[PDB]
């Protein structure tokens, strides 16, 4: 049953100690969606840019469907994310920005902050985020297609 | 006596209401700040991917030094004004995120939102973005320079 | 099958938003009705005369529900606490407004005009009137030893 | 001379509570943590830490409490109870500082579920060195809410 909704994940350095919460919180969505780990493997030092990208290209390419990244306030992630083009990446830090994130811009990355989010909101981010539709309104679509001719002017 | 940096502002329609709120906390950061307003000029109906591009581009171009964006949740203007190279824009929602997209990723603007966040915590979020210095740190330089390389890779 | 009342307060600041707090309780279903007993004007008021009066129509069972606002939320989540029988949970979020009910079965929202905008407290309000008590035991545990607490103090 | 801190916590907050004495220590050598919290991974009720901190406040027997449980809230409802507690759900910084500028709060209470540690401490610091206003309006409200305890005792 399903259609596989493949969700990169990556995470920075603090953020690994979360990288199994994040894993989880992803299936609790829903039974077609599946994780998959792209994060740092150890606890070694490590750039969040260096899983930023990995995490991006994929949802660019539609390897996945979607990213999820962690790092200590999830600005890092976004910042760095945003850069590839093809990704909506929104730092969300509640229900309502993980709900809106979706609904207004159709986002396919929600990063979070786990040095600011405590893992019961974390989780209701990741789970709204993902069982949030996009809304299909005209304004918002256009408001999209802006952002994609803003990346093309700069290519 | 200081040199003069200014800071460009720009907002869509819902957080048009805020705009002279938005142009006075510049001003309380500090004397050397110097508000440049570039969001609508009436409650008109208005795309915000079309003022983060206004901002963005000035940030980018250092016509400004810094950059303020506001639109419902602060979100959309993020992954808009991050699509210009040279740019690190961080949706910041509290003191901590204020302060430490300074300290961590030498942000250059600060995204808002005018539906989610609280007029007296978005003053706090300027003020705070506009005197914290950039850490330094050998690490997070490194780190702004990978996000510097994910641009050129996609130049 | 009768409907639910809400008691709603402000104080200065929060007056600016409060037919945003009336429409938001109307906004969370038919059977919720907005009960309006803050300031009927912009004139100073100070705000625990206010969590004063809600609280009350709440402890006497007047109103199911009572809804606060002030600049952050907290004066009038400590100010309606100090009458027994309310537990007034200062929300932020929609996970703060469902556990307070959840978990505490509580009775009042307290939010900040300052610190909230006005969509967040709209969330914050429909969840709260929305979600229901856990039921379980542990949960009425807790809220019998609140009661002990101020009964000690009775 | 010192100000003494007294903390509480529940049974996920047990988890940060090392944190919490530590971030009370981090706000200035005079401010001194006193965990009156749970002592192991045991079962507990926040209201019975919530009450044993409070009274201490109201007592007087320390200037200061910290209460964290799932959320914040639990503690906020119990301790505020206790008659001369004023106690403060604190999120961020703003919340933290505004607490004590308006209403003189000498309790801050927490979620370990809800705040990460880095603003847990932000919160905590700036509870504890920032002053009252002293302004006129909010000493008057700060007295209504003596006189709302005192119309109920």
């Amino acid at each position: 049953s399903h259609m596989t909704r493949r969700v990169a994940i990556g995470t920075d350095h603090p953020a690994f100690a979360i990288h199994e919460n994040l894993i989880l919180y992803v299936k609790e969505a829903g039974d077609e969606f599946v994780p998959v780990y792209c994060g740092p493997k150890t606890a070694e030092s490590v750039d969040y840019p260096d899983f930023a990208s990995r995490v991006a290209e994929m949802v660019a390419r539609k390897e996945v469907e979607f990213g999820v990244l962690a790092c200590g306030s999830g600005i890092g992630m976004s910042i760095a994310a945003n850069k590839v083009p093809g990704v909506r990446a929104a730092l969300c830090y509640d229900h309502y920005t993980a709900a809106i994130s979706r609904i207004h811009n159709d986002a396919n990355i929600v990063c979070v902050g786990e040095r600011t989010t405590g893992v019961e909101v974390i989780r209701e981010i990741i789970i709204t985020f993902l069982q949030t539709p996009f809304s299909g309104e005209e304004r918002h679509a256009r408001r999209i297609e802006k952002i994609r001719a803003i990346e093309a002017s700069h290519a």
